[PDB]
């Protein structure tokens, strides 16, 4: 191949499709670069890029500790394809060769990168040295709790690994040894603390040193069918390529997420694939609020943003009436609210396809 005027160097190591598996399965910690050269997003990263590397690699020189890498996604499609690549630069983490579900998306500065791998690289594990601790358990958020003899164990690992993938989606929690024995009668457990304390424990049945089951169960825990879409998540919500219901509500409102959560539950479940549950805090979302003339005083709200255009459901006590949340979302697909839409008017256009992906922060590919 006859190299272009836009050829390049850099010493990050570059991965291809004969030494990739075994440089990612190794890394405890991998940052990788997918990129290509013509992309001007990618060409302003890679100094970047390089110096965040030389910074982390004094604070963690040993072999394997974090490993920054890149792909030219040109010269590997394949590799390009196996991690679904659909823009340019795509900043993906990997553990032991497991991708991270979360991108870097932030800051693209040297320090916002080191302090990224910084947080990364911390232990996300919680260690509980009195069992009266349990009780004052902040039980707004979710917390995952496990009972150890041994943190030298491969239970412990198993848990180690896991906490390690999930940190970002639930606090995670240990207690070993003589502070561990009490809750330890029939050996090591998992137990899952719910938000709230109206909701009962729920406690890990599966094999401990299995990190796939384990992996699974605490995965399950940690994903809501309605997840909260924020500021933070918002691209890679987006992402996932489904239009969106969504409940504003104010976050004192519990209520009526309770019952969107329980209707959605009810009637939408042949829906899963097709569209995404979410809710959102109509105070931190009063933008897209504007996009269908509605204020936090209008709340609670369920709409659809389609990503050309946003719905309104009529009215949130309708969400009761058996047929009707589901007839929404039919609706939608039917292209009938497009059809209805009133004041030949088109609705308005959509807000969160300005939280997805931008052409003025990436090359982004075709569908």
């Amino acid at each position: 191949l006859v190299p272009r005027g836009s050829h390049m160097a850099s010493e990050i190591t570059s991965l291809d499709t004969e030494n990739i598996d075994e440089i990612l399965n190794n890394a405890d910690v991998a940052l990788v670069n997918f990129y290509a050269d013509w992309c001007r997003f990618s060409q302003m990263l890679h100094p970047i890029f390089e110096e965040a590397s030389d910074v982390i690699k004094e604070e963690f020189p040993n072999e394997n500790q974090v490993v920054f890498a890149r792909v030219d996604c040109d010269q590997h499609s394949d590799i390009a394809q196996r991690y679904r690549i659909s823009k340019y630069p795509t900043l993906k983490l990997f553990r032991n060769g497991m991708m991270m579900k979360r991108e870097y998306r932030g800051q693209r500065s040297v320090k916002a990168l080191a302090d990224y791998i910084r947080q990364q690289k911390s232990d996300p594990i919680q260690e509980i040295r009195d069992l009266a601790e349990i009780t004052t358990l902040d039980r707004s958020k979710r917390n995952i709790i496990g009972y150890f003899e041994q943190k030298d164990s491969d239970n412990y690992r198993v848990f180690e690994r896991v906490a390690n993938i999930l940190h970002d989606d639930c606090a995670f929690l240990s207690a070993f040894g003589d502070v561990s024995k009490p809750e330890r009668y029939s050996g090591d457990n998992i137990i899952y603390k719910p938000p709230g304390h109206s909701a009962p424990d729920m406690v890990y049945l599966g094999a401990m040193t299995n990190f796939d089951v384990t992996y699974n169960w605490i995965q399950d825990k940690c994903v809501p069918l309605v997840r909260e879409i924020t500021f933070e998540n918002g691209e890679e919500l987006t992402e996932e390529g489904l239009p969106f219901l969504i409940l504003f509500h104010m976050k004192e409102d519990t209520e009526s997420l309770e019952i969107f959560q329980n209707e959605v539950a009810r009637q939408l479940i042949s829906e899963k694939g097709t569209i995404n549950f979410l809710h959102a805090d109509c105070d931190k979302f009063r933008h897209p609020l504007l996009h269908i003339q509605k204020t936090p005083a209008d709340c609670p709200v369920i709409a659809i943003d389609s990503f050309r255009h946003m719905y309104v459901f009529g009215d949130f006590k309708d969400v009761l009436i058996p047929g009707k949340l589901k007839q929404f979302v039919f609706d939608l697909h039917s292209g009938k609210l497009h059809r209805e839409f009133h004041h030949a008017s088109s609705p308005p256009e959509s807000s969160f396809q300005k939280l997805a992906p931008s052409e003025y922060r990436y090359t982004l590919l075709r569908d």
